[PDB]
């Protein structure tokens, strides 16, 4: 139980930060979430937070590839919350095309957002943290922090860069009462995902379910998706007293990918 | 909860292992124990699980350092328990010189425990899981599982061998409902590390507490043990639900020591 | 030998890069140098390849914080050269701090320059590379492109983005006669470290080598430095046949840093 | 060049060793060999040595599973050479079986030689390298030391085992003139691969030569083999100066495996 903790989640309006959110409300959480999508779609998802789970929950629009927006969120979000106590680094972009024709553009979006937004939410967050002596901040990583695979120089290079910023976090607060940590995920059916099982099912001439147990056969031994559920009990688990002493490291739920 | 569960827990009458117990049969599981110690303090601490946490409990004596006792104790522990879903292999013993005057012995013995148990209890834990469609098998390494110190040669490839044992346990069992993990503790002030402590202080003439505070500060950044408790925590993380599609990895409760 | 190769060497006026330059152009690879400094030494160093070696050498000023002035320095390098066969991606800032006051522009300019400038100077390489059916590229990360230390959150996302952008670079090449491998160094005494040895000396009050051996002593076992010639020796290493499936990979010369 | 030098390859009679012995003989050094095989192809192997390159040559049959026979054959090593520079720990086996059938002789067989014999002979080599201030020992461990694949648990247990063990022995001989290093090579066409290759081919009813393409793909990006001589070449390059900062760590050749 987290009962009177104050979390925010960036990107918590779809995917793996929308179940992130969710968990850390039940588990009595008050819960600032951000991102995108249809302003009806985010209020319901703002208000089922409360009427559910009996929490505060505050939506607060803040495109987090602008450093500047970012730290102002971060400060938007405790003055809401009254506090600061778990910052969920996971708003997050993917493009895919080899790195000879990877669009400039792309490259800047995904290094700003997956990389530098981490960044920048970790620095305004931690002052807060620091006074207080106890917080989590839990860096959304990847597999692909750990390993590669072909048409994600972006994203690979910008997830092994959230590895080693998670690293320096937990150093730099070390002994402190805050820990920092990645959770690594293999392949989750999210949108993120879904465009690329098209792509696949492009690619082959086959359906999308096809395509999908192609995606996950090509990189995931188990040959079962993660969910966004176990990656909100993750977080959990990293917010609880057993996870003082976690810190600096990466927790992989990820189906066998990186063990081979 | 882990209600309903069966688990085995190696090395349980002492340290990581006794605590390891405690949280699975508080989480609601049977436990058979394991280990070495004094006749009235194992049956105390077998009676102790049973009278407070409402679960049956079981002390099966077997010195795991034969392949054949360890494989006979694992079909005496399913036995008694009525089935097999845990397997915390965590027996293991310390010894430290530097190689060249690393006693052949000592070698033989650490590699004997603390990694071809690990293949032996797994080896015969394994069809019982693979039976019934589920399993846990959560094997206890070390920081010296990624990374090395001076003088302990044995024990630094015994736990990089168990690191590599759990990934290829957990691709063998990909998507059967089995899942294999490490946990990677850095200190934790159990009699295995007293000793070094001790070792510690009379080499440089300090009181024990100032002993264990450069041992920590040594390596491990946040200047505090992981605990016991801790550990059994983590254990009943990757028990449950939300670590179905962790497997193969290493869980590093470690302080930070493996973050630089 | 690589008697009749093209090289290209970023931020090879000082430090690290400027041995690498010697040593291909040794090995009898005509070169091409950049990074800032005075004219003068910059004409002497371009000069100096070219008479004691034998080989063709250009200076090209660029600064690669830049994207199009990386791509359009690769460009006008292989016109130089007339090819192109081995890249360096060398050229390198560092600036400490910790996180909650690290400069927002200094986080920009090391991932500018650290980072991105690896991937805009690859990208632009690469088609000339995938033509013929040859190639290096090697990438100077560092031990913090593995590990963490305090206050360099910059550099260790950035180093840690270049190590996967090399296993990206890897595996999209892969068989094609193209590797892409990261150097991995630790403590080098260039500039870069004479910095940081001068910080401690005034925060310890001691002398400028009594902080040099201070700061060895916490990270590098062997306690001696890393010199800039080993660094060119492993990089022509990396240039010869013995390397052909030697691709996606990092090759520490660091004292032993990353093996604790 | 290792004019002078004194080098010992366990399991130099076939494979990978073979190579190893010929490429520190081409650059000069004496050379002892060993390892099982016919007695006229072991001695025409000893005598080309000689005859080629001009330098000592002598074969000791031992077999290394056994510790004291390990350390009696480095004695009889260094007796042969007159000193002890270079060793190189190559001998190895493989056996295939799913954990819960892998035979307990060949776990015990593949741990003793695989594993066990690095650390005997490496115990053994330590006291003549420190006495001289100046050594190289150079495992031979596999991607498998760092990922593990289905089936190999001995094998992979070992491997990581080695990896450790060549972490440890760095760190206890810091400073001293001596490194350690583990080359980590991906498949290699030798006869404990034809076994492997010919095992697929069998399963699948292909030729030869398209089960190696099919071992290949399933985990070399490259979808080339590593060769003998590459590896050789590997070894001449730790050898060297370049490499007297390189210690502690692994030196993956092998197609780009372990980067994805
Ligand atoms: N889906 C996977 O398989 C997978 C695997 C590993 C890691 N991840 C990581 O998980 C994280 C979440 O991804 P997901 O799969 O849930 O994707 P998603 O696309 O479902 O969700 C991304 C979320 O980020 C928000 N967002 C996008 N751009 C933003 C911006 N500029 N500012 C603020 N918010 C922004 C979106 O509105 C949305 O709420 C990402 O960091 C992703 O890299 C995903
Ligand atoms: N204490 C630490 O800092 C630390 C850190 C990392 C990993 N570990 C690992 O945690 C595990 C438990 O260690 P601990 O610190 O609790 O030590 P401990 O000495 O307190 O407990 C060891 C347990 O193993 C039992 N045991 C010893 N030899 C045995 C044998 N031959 N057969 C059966 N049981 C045997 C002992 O009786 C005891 O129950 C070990 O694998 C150790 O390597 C410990
Ligand atoms: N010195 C070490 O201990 C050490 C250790 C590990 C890795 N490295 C890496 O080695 C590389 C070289 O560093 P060094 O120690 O030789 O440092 P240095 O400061 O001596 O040399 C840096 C070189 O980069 C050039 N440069 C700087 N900014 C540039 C820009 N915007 N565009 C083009 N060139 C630019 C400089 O003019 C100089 O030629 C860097 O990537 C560094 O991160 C250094
Ligand atoms: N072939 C590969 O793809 C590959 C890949 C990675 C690592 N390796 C490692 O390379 C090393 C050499 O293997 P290889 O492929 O050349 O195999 P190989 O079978 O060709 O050669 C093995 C050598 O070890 C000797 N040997 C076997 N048992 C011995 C014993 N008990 N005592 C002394 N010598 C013994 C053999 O006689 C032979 O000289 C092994 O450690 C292997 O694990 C091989
Ligand atoms: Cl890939
Ligand atoms: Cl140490
Ligand atoms: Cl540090
Ligand atoms: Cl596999
Ligand atoms: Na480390
Ligand atoms: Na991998």
């Amino acid at each position: 139980m987290l009962k009177g903790k104050k979390a925010v989640v960036t990107g918590s309006t779809s995917g793996i930060g929308l179940a992130m959110a969710t968990e850390l409300a039940k588990a009595g959480a008050d819960v600032v979430i951000n991102g995108f999508g249809q302003p009806e779609d985010i209020e319901r998802e703002r208000s089922t937070l409360e009427s559910k789970f009996g929490v505060k929950a505050y939506y607060l629009n803040a495109d987090l590839s602008d450093a500047q927006a970012t730290r102002d969120f971060i400060a938007k979000a405790a003055e809401a919350l009254g506090g600061l106590d778990i910052l969920v680094n996971n708003a997050g972009i993917q493009h895919t095309a080899p790195i000879e024709e990877f669009p400039v553009d792309k490259w800047n979006a995904i290094i700003a957002l997956n990389l530098s937004a981490v960044f920048h939410g970790t620095a305004a967050a931690l002052p807060i943290m620091q006074k207080q002596g106890w917080g989590r901040i839990i860096n959304i990583a990847s597999a692909h922090g750990l390993v590669a695979s072909v048409n994600k120089s972006a994203y690979v290079a910008a997830k092994h860069g959230v590895v080693g910023l998670t690293k320096v976090t937990a150093l730099e607060n070390a002994g402190k009462g805050i820990t920092c940590n990645a959770i690594c995920p293999g392949w989750v059916r999210t949108p993120l995902v879904e465009k690329q099982i098209e792509a696949i099912s492009q690619q082959k001439g086959i359906d999308i379910e096809a395509a999908a147990r192609e995606l996950l056969a090509e990189k995931q031994p188990s040959l079962q998706f993660v969910t966004p559920e176990q990656l909100g009990g993750a977080a959990v688990f990293l917010s609880s007293a057993a996870a003082d002493q976690m810190t600096g490291t990466t927790l992989s739920l990820d189906g066998g990918w990186t063990a081979r």
